[PDB]
């Protein structure tokens, strides 16, 4: 339940990215067609550009929490195939690697991480000829829907929203003019 | 078929720096009992401590050269056991880290080494996940013969002797000097 957990927590991270972004656009549109009015309207135009720009900031924190929870989920359910294949196949991949395994509960922590780093670095090549036989594959059986609706990559429009950052002191400005509308917006 | 190579490029490594060790006990038994007995050729005295330098570097160098057919000959095993482990459950290891494996072959230099950054990361923490259970195993099937002649680890006394690092001007004059010798004693 927990891969669904977070499967649905991305699902609403996703939900309230799409929304903001329509907001965003809805106040982009009504701007520009307010701008190509005869109206002056000073303290509405500017007033409409902070709001725009407040929403656009709204929209990239947004798209960043998706990113992040995407992250999360994809890697919560790497952890969980991982741990249940293992344990269904523990002693073929022990034995696959057994020269640098025994002695390891009494291995000096030093000599601990070499051989594990060297564990890995065995895997990379595995992996590396993985690749370069270039087989066809799919998720896991178990979870291939919630893999599916995930998406191997997540949509290039929250990648290119991301893609800049704001300093602390901007991310702390902006979180005040969030609260600021929604306060002054419930009445 | 290169393992049977290593093997028996391990074995006779093995074979030459027991000759160097017991080769270096003869002479340092004879100096000391020299020493100790009534002669004073001061000559003989000096010969004899050169004697005893260059066959204490004669036995650091095949004590290094044996460490590095081990580490090789161990280094070839974990390959060969990894690639046929491969060959036989590859297909449950890429679907296990399908969430970052897809579409490998159009991925980007940056792209490709973060996907194996993170299946790295992902495989080590199934290791360390493994060995925190602390499951005894054994050495693999088909070449445990092979693992249980060279041991887990060399012998203390193949390293204790070589953790002396000597300069490369050293190495060569080394070098000369253990060339006159054999040109020396072969007449």
């Amino acid at each position: 339940t927990a891969l669904q957990q977070a499967f649905d927590t991305c699902q609403n991270n996703k939900a309230a990215w799409l929304q903001r972004k329509n907001e965003l656009a809805a106040a982009e549109q009504e701007y520009l067609r307010l701008l190509s009015g005869e109206g002056r309207n000073v303290s509405r135009l500017d007033e409409l550009r902070n709001i725009i720009e407040v929403r656009k900031w709204q929209v990239n924190q947004a798209a960043g929490r998706y990113i992040r929870s995407h992250e999360a989920v994809q890697h919560i359910s790497i952890r969980d195939r991982l741990n249940d294949f293992m344990q269904q196949h523990g002693t073929a991949l022990a034995a696959a690697l057994a020269p640098e395994l025994m002695g390891y509960s009494e291995l000096t922590a030093i000599a601990r991480n070499c051989a594990i780093q060297r564990a890995t670095d065995a895997l990379r090549e595995a992996l590396l000829s993985w690749l370069a036989k270039g087989e066809k594959i799919n998720y896991s059986a178990q979870d291939s829907d919630i893999l599916t609706t995930i998406g191997f990559r997540p949509d290039v429009a929250s990648v290119d929203d991301s893609r800049e950052k704001f300093t602390p002191a901007q991310n702390m400005i902006f979180s005040r003019k969030s609260a600021q509308l929604a306060s002054r917006q419930s009445v």
